């Protein structure tokens, strides 16, 4: 109840406009970047749990889950990783500069391939290749569940979560797919994209598929 | 935020103890009864929509969805039917007598088969054959989302929903399966049970299955 608006650090706004507007051919790379963030987030909690085992109690199962929601033309990528607090969502996703933000844009301009985005540490923004709106729902052991939302505009919002399912711990990336990128809602397409660019992932990757009983 | 307790009409409490304690052999009948309630609830909104089309706008897709959640040993049966208001959950699920409640118990005592429960209009309670706890999450166009919860005790609770996913319209029956009835979480078992006792259902029945990418 009651949002909170924040301005995006100027360069992040540029990058976003760039990503969401590049005619780029190979938009499927966004899944690789998101699954990668999910994996690192899971490494984080695993490592932290080394000296603080109780930390995994909020969600003992470590996994990455992709859930397509046709009716709402939404694609969700979830992980039971370390999660983010209200402060971290604000920091990590928009108000703090980000080292490679400008460097990547400069590299892109020089001819670099969009797929290099992840090497600049800003792969998250690659989601705008297939979605024009996103909701990052997170729950860290250190805070409540919050929704961070953006549509590539110069500003984003953070609202305490009182509308989504409770996630024990972790993050959900709710991607509102563009009208021409609804192929990522299909199991085959998803399955194949995950196969080629994500072969060495330490955690199970679950695909949630809704099938009408024969 | 803030529950509200209510006592169960005495006979419903009896029936529940009976169901949750009957050694009965054919516990799988609960799915047939629940899918049946789901169907009737969908008929209700379809019919009402005949003269009030805007009523389907909250959720244009009419369906029944079964979603097993292993980690939490939970089984969910959802429908985008008419849904129930706070008042209706209280009325329909516990505080109002219910014509066949006593008649069915008398019939059972005479030797009747538990599967007749649905003919007495109290099939919902058959869920206690496989679950020792249940949450009925509902959203009617006429109210907010609420959670009705019970564990066959003499009382139940109703809380405004600020923790579950938003359902456009309809009801979710979250069944917390008993430790020895976890077979209903399996796709095959579910698939076969649905096949035998639910052949003439007017709406699509979707099974949500989580598969780890090969
Ligand atoms: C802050 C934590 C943990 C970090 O060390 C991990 C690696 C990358 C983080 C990138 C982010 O900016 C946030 C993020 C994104 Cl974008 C995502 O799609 C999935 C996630 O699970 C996280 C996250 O929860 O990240
Ligand atoms: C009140 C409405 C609509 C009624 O006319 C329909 C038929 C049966 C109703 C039985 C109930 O007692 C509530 C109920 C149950 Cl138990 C269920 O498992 C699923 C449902 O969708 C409803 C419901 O929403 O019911």
């Amino acid at each position: 109840m009651a949002s909170e608006t924040f301005e995006f650090q100027a360069e992040i706004t540029q990058l976003m406009s760039l990503i969401i507007n590049t005619v780029y051919s190979n938009k499927e790379i966004f899944l690789r970047e998101l699954i990668s963030n999910a994996s690192d987030a899971l490494d984080k909690i695993r490592y932290k749990s080394l000296s603080d085992p109780k930390q995994l109690e909020t969600e003992p199962d470590l996994f990455i889950r992709i859930t397509p929601k046709p009716e709402q033309k939404v694609l969700e990528i979830r992980d039971s990783g370390i999660g983010m607090t209200k402060a971290e969502l604000i920091n990590n996703l928009g108000t703090i500069a980000k080292s490679g933000t400008k460097a990547f844009m400069e590299a892109l301009s020089a001819g670099a391939d969009v797929s290099m985005i992840g090497q600049f540490g800003v792969g998250f923004y690659s989601l705008f290749l297939v979605a024009d709106r996103v909701q990052v729902i997170s729950k860290s052991n250190d805070d409540e569940q919050y929704i961070w939302e953006s549509n590539a505009g110069g500003s984003f919002t953070v609202t305490l979560d009182e509308v989504n399912e409770r996630i024990g711990r972790g993050t959900i990336l709710r991607l509102f797919l563009k009208d021409d990128q609804l192929e990522y809602l299909e199991e085959k397409r998803i399955k194949e994209v995950i196969k080629r660019h994500s072969e060495f992932v330490a955690y199970p990757i679950q695909l949630v598929v809704t099938k009408e009983v024969e």
